[PDB]
């Protein structure tokens, strides 16, 4: 067994209808009032629009969403209800359908947003610090509403850099955290699925999240993007095993009583524990501190419940400078 270190029993404490998102019934207005302007985004068949609202001039952004079950359109648009205003979400202005297929849409907030691939390159030390403070913002807060994200990455990740501004959006893959819940580990994407859902553990919960943020500080540190590039979801844990080592692993499944399946021992091999310092070179140096080495070996964790939590890597030296 395994439960969350903070906000565990948060969604118990409210009300049924909070967390009940089975119960929910969205109105769906006419997309006729959106014009679609722009297709945003770089691919994966995203039908991402910037739109204009045709009865106040207003710009926002329509997501048509593909074929998929009534149930997962509900969770989403609740959990955009309940964590609506919440610092660094991402805001779900209406949920409409166009009047002739009846295809559903969200309609969301816009930031002007840089795809990061561009804007990590130009970075600072500062900078990274600053948007992984937004970020963690994002998370601690929807944490703190019950909510895993679970699918933290930078392309989920908004930032207008001239407005130093950030969204953390696409939250379709949020759950409801419910302690004991055993979750499924089809989640999140491969470079950033936390070792949890690799070795196929369901008894997960936020500390989910605070893995894939700490993928994301290390590509943006150390400028690996992304950091652990494994070539299917098996390689993807000897990638990550390569770093923190297979003694720590198998420690780690031995806590929680996790079977590894079989086929994995001859691919793992035998790793020692890598100290971070040794990913820095002169394309990274004037990125990496020893402060950024410690939070980033304090969230790179096997042992989910031992990860920080987002509170808890707010309050770490390396955001001091962002902080105030
Ligand atoms: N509110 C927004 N403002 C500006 N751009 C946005 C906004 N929402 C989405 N986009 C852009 O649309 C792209 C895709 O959005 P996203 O919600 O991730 O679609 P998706 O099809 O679900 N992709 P995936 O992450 O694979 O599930 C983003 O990467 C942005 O380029
Ligand atoms: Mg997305």
């Amino acid at each position: 067994g395994s439960r969350a270190r903070v906000y565990a029993e948060v969604n118990s404490l409210r009300s049924r209808e909070y967390w009940d998102y089975e119960a929910h019934v969205p109105s769906w207005g006419n997309q006729d009032d959106y014009q679609l302007v722009r297709k945003l985004g770089r691919g994966k068949y995203s039908e991402v629009f910037e739109a204009i609202n045709i009865t106040n001039n207003e710009r926002v952004v329509v997501k048509i969403l593909k074929p998929v079950k009534k149930k997962k359109i509900k969770r989403e648009v609740k959990i955009l209800e309940n964590l609506r205003g919440g610092t660094n979400i991402i805001k779900l202005i209406d949920t409409v359908k166009d009047p002739v297929s009846k295809t559903p849409a969200l309609v969301f907030e816009y930031i002007n947003n840089t795809d990061f691939k561009q804007l990590y390159q130009i970075l600072t030390d500062f900078d990274i610090r600053f948007y992984m403070y937004e970020l963690l913002k994002a998370l601690d807060y929807c944490h703190s509403k019950g909510i895993m994200h679970r699918d933290v990455k930078p392309h989920n990740v908004m930032i207008d850099h001239q407005q130093k501004k950030l969204r953390l959006i696409d939250w379709g893959l949020a759950e409801f955290y419910h302690p004991a819940q055993e979750y499924n580990v089809r989640v999140a994407s491969r470079y950033f699925k936390g070792p949890e859902l690799l070795v196929d553990y369901q008894m997960y919960d936020y500390s989910l999240d605070m893995w894939s943020l700490g993928c994301m500080l290390a590509s943006m540190i150390f400028r690996r993007e992304p950091f652990f590039h494994g070539q299917d979801n098996y390689d993807q844990l000897v990638r990550i095993a390569k770093v923190l080592g297979t003694e720590e692993l198998y420690g780690y499944l031995k806590k929680y009583h996790i079977d590894l399946d079989p086929h994995f021992n001859d691919i793992l091999g035998q790793h020692s524990r890598k100290r971070w310092e040794n990913f820095i070179h002169s394309e990274n140096r004037h990125l990496v501190s020893p402060e950024a080495l410690d939070l980033l070996d304090k969230l790179l964790r096997y042992d989910h419940q031992q990860r920080l939590t987002a509170k808890e890597a707010m309050e770490h030296p390396y955001f001091y400078p962002v902080v105030k």
